[PDB]
């Protein structure tokens, strides 16, 4: 009867921690330099928000950032993290010399209980397009345990979101559904799916990088303020969006990427995945149209990118653009959950 | 009332007629040296099977062919021709003091009267895929001037047909027919409109040249002797086929070229526009499949391309191809008359 | 009918089966500024056309009555004489408005309508204007338009101006110097160059140009579609003296234009003007048989007399002679065959 | 059902969705070997098809249903338990089978079938042939198998050989060794080496190798689908003696497997095989955790055992010992987790 067993299917739920029992996903995540070094250089340039202060890290997994928070000299660490990846962490505590500071916790975070209330929590809840695998909700949740003077390390989080052109990607993908188009696939008749290939395939967010040059406009701007939002305020995520178009060409779609903010005491550090900045492992995602639409600069394109939050840890995306001079309009469904990884 | 205004609608005919009747379109085929040097090196090099023989020269043109056969010592060439080029070819056989070799008829071969029997028939009645313009009958039917001993130039046409892979055509055709894909072009539906439009552009022959390495089997040759031809054969064209796949990959459509033979006593010389020799006017023709076929090497490739003649002086062209060990059809109808120029 | 008595039956066959091609309409469709400035004209004057009964003459795909729709009309004629319609019927179906449009089949000038309209709509304009002559079934439309009722465009406005451009004036004496020798393949050409220099200039040059050959601002002649007849536009007498900005030698004459809907609301401008951004119009040029000396401040005056003939264009008559000098220049050009230069 | 008591719900619920998507499917039937070589089986054997009623265990797209109509069956019952069955059944509908082919939605172990088959067709091959246990629903289907019913594919043969691969061997270790420093950020990673080492090395590793690198003639273990049980795939024992050809270390056991569809005809052969062309099945390795030297003409004696579990897959022990030496090795792995290595 807890939050995350009322929110997850068993199915999805048994799926993802497993996922996340293996050491070699944990290397794949501890050697993304860019993540691993801009957490601990959050943590460690604003050591005094750490110092004999007591910590909370949800999902600790391996344990790193309860390391880091040690490092900046916390008084105790509890590491919260469901999956048997927690017996791993405790070798890691106890070869470290850190026993007497990091204490694991394991279970989920929603179904444990911790000895006391925490002077901060820390976590690395982003997933793709920062909302997917909705460990956000968990690392939400968490703030049960916080202080009312108590911070959250990342405080915010920023979704970025810009149309572009492909065509190459777009021909890509419906080269792929081409094939349910067959009239005679060795004598049988396919046709009759085309439809539902199409939207089976662009219904795939396509995660990997791009060149900054295929975006049309100046990127739009949603800000998720982790203090403040509660869990609920996650179920359903409306971001409007009105784009200046500053090139003309087909949208053949919208691209997204995020960036979060370690708001220390001593200074604020920024974790960015924009196609700027180097390259993470969350990549960036683009969103197809089924149908590009054409803009000229100056024109105006308008709409909404609505997610809903699913039991299967992920959202239904929901993007509705419409240029306003000509009212050409684009209607999509994605699926978080199963992205294309393209790179 | 004649042959030829019974196969041919009155539109047709005149906006035929018309077009050759420009200097401008003249020039352009005189300016094929390929074409123009081999028919002057076949006449020229079998100057005995003109010297002194009554010459008839079906669609003279600006009568270039005409003047070949003077050069050979024909002592009488009768030119028909039913443009009004027949007024500018006059020009030319007076200012080359030709008057008593050249006689220039105006009108078209199956109406005008000729003062004798002919010892052999020259023409250039080739169009794209040897068969468009239906200029072949006319040439067929002038044999009613023939003794019965003589002799045509050219004397045989070859049909060359060969299946090739490219990719990028196709999706190049599809993407033109995508733009009645779109669910929302300026708030309008045209979605309901995506079947017709891809049945139009697929319609097309595709016109241009391409390297040898995109054709996936030896090809097919289909023989029409013009010395045993009836015009009434040329009516409908079947020509079946069955590859032999050397590569393995998919089969876009099939490659049409031609060559013609002039069967002289002194030499044979060809004239062909295979991709394998310089380029000409009429290029390479290409039919594509709606789809493709996927066919592994050691596979056959089975079916019929089928012509029918029409009323608009070309051809509607179904072609009915079929991988013989999976039983994959593909099927398709083409307008022979209105191809896309991809040059 | 009107029609059939203006055109002949060959002009009339191909110019229906042109626009029966998706293709075709697509690429009308296609041109941004066209479809867009309609559609900004139509919504922009909302007033004009809430409630009221529109007839569309000439809908093809059925694109502006869509838009008509989209602005409030209650009742929408939309007049095809192509297979086109067959195609509109289908849209009006599967966009749910066949309570609001009815296509009907064949020429305004032979369909029979039920009521008067309020305001008529159309998309009549071909190169120069006035080319393929459907100007006068808009205006023919009328019959059916209210005393109050308004014409979509309102007035229409060619342009003239004249220009310099050596390089345009010589490739004709290029192309036609191809006749100019004494042995291609052993033949005399000679007698043919002044036949094919005639022939390249009698056509216009579609394609488009620097607006820095222009030698002075252009001359306008307007056509007011609410007060002109159908029989106004059979011989249009266009007499120009231009002030001459430039020192140089005038080729030729540039054509473009510009169409106004007057609406309640505002005036809306489409232009194909070569300071404009392209259309499919692209601009015209004729040129004279002789370059004219102009100075800078000279006066550069003569008619130009567009006659209409049975093909469903015009033959152009373009006099002009320099004032200040007394050199003079003609020419007389077929507007139904243009030289297509762009590239 | 006998399924859900042999699979843990979260597996099947994954399982199920999985194959519920057209662009698996779609990857399944573009393996031309596999698709190919089913068609030559059935329509090659059209006597033990043609007016029979048949059992497609597994239908998922319908493709085996519809070559078993090709060869002229009577009725196929096609059972598919993903969503994919609703999509079948439109394939059903649209190439006008309805009166022949019934798809049954649901699990093979659970629906109800109105009568008796004359043969089942499958497609249960996983890696290794055994992976996904659909091997036994296949078999429990037997249920509806008349006594001289057949079963294609009829029999199954999976071949063990050892191999030596020195850079697939250390690859292990290199991955591993990133625990195996002791101030990664700080923080000392080396207790979690071994855990990483044992896990990397309980991956069976998919992809496909040169046939020079084994040392010895494969061992061959033959399951006949007419005659065994699904209880019989729970417990695999294949003990194996190898008599090695060349000299080296020997690094693992690399598996594969052949079907043969043994019809009235002729027998078709479905191979995997290192010496045939490659199919999505690839091959599988299974390392040693320590390798075991050998020379040519020594013995390789020992026994893989294949314990089934409920996550629809094996625990594979593989023993090994070089007879002449007595060196020993041993190795447990999770078929569930292979390593993709294919490049
Ligand atoms: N791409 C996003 C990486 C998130 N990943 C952090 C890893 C750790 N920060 C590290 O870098 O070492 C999640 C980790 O948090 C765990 N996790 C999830 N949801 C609950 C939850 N509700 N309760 C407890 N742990 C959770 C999850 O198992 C897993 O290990
Ligand atoms: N690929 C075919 C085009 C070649 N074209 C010039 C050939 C000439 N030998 C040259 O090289 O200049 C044909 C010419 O033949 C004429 N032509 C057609 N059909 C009748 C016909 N039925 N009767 C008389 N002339 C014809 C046609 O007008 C036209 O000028
Ligand atoms: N550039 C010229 C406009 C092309 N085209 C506009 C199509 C549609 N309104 C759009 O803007 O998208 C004209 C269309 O009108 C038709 N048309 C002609 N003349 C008669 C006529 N006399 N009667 C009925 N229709 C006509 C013609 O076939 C054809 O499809
Ligand atoms: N070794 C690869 C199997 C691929 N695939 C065959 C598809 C189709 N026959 C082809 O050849 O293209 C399995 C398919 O069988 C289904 N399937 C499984 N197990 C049950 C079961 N117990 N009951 C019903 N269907 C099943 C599964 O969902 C899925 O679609």
């Amino acid at each position: 009867r807890s939050v995350f067993s009322e929110r997850t299917e068993e199915s999805s739920a048994v799926q993802y921690f497993q996922f996340y029992g293996y050491l070699s996903q944990q290397q794949n995540m501890m050697q993304d330099y860019v993540r691993t070094g801009t957490y601990q250089r959050a943590i460690l340039q604003n050591h005094t928000d750490f110092k004999d202060k007591i910590v909370l890290d949800v999902g600790c997994g391996s344990g790193i950032l309860s390391f880091f928070a040690a490092q900046a000299g916390a008084r105790k660490i509890y590491a919260v993290e469901a999956s048997t990846m927690a017996q791993h962490a405790e070798v890691l505590v106890k070869s470290n010399n850190l026993t007497d500071r990091i204490v694991v916790i394991p279970g989920k975070v929603e179904e444990v209980s911790l000895p006391e209330q925490v002077d901060i929590i820390i976590s690395e809840p982003m997933g793709y397009m920062l909302f997917n695998e909705r460990m956000l909700e968990s690392y939400l949740h968490a703030k049960k345990y916080l202080k009312p003077s108590g911070n959250m390390f990342p405080t915010i989080g920023d979704v970025h979101l810009a149309p572009f052109t492909d065509e190459q990607l777009y021909m890509e993908q419906f080269t792929k559904a081409n094939f349910w188009y067959q009239p005679s696939f060795h004598g049988v008749d396919l046709s009759a799916l085309r439809g539902a290939a199409v939207d089976e395939y662009f219904r795939q967010p396509v995660v990997d990088t791009f060149d900054i040059r295929i975006l049309m406009a100046k990127s739009v701007k949603y800000t998720v303020n982790f203090l403040e939002a509660k869990e609920g305020d996650l179920h359903r995520i409306e971001i409007p969006f009105k784009f200046h178009m500053l090139h003309s060409g087909l949208v053949h779609g919208l691209a997204f990427w995020f960036d979060v903010a370690f708001i220390g005491s001593i200074m604020t550090v920024w974790l960015s995945t924009a196609p700027t900045e180097p390259l993470t492992h969350w990549y960036q995602v683009r969103c197809l149209f089924q149908s590009p639409l054409f803009a000229k600069a100056g024109d105006t394109l308008s709409g909404t990118c609505l997610l809903i939050a699913n039991k299967r840890q992920s959202y239904d995306i929901s993007i509705v653009a419409q240029v306003d001079q000509t009212g050409s309009k684009s209607s999509n469904l994605l699926d978080l959950k199963n992205p294309f990884f393209r790179y």
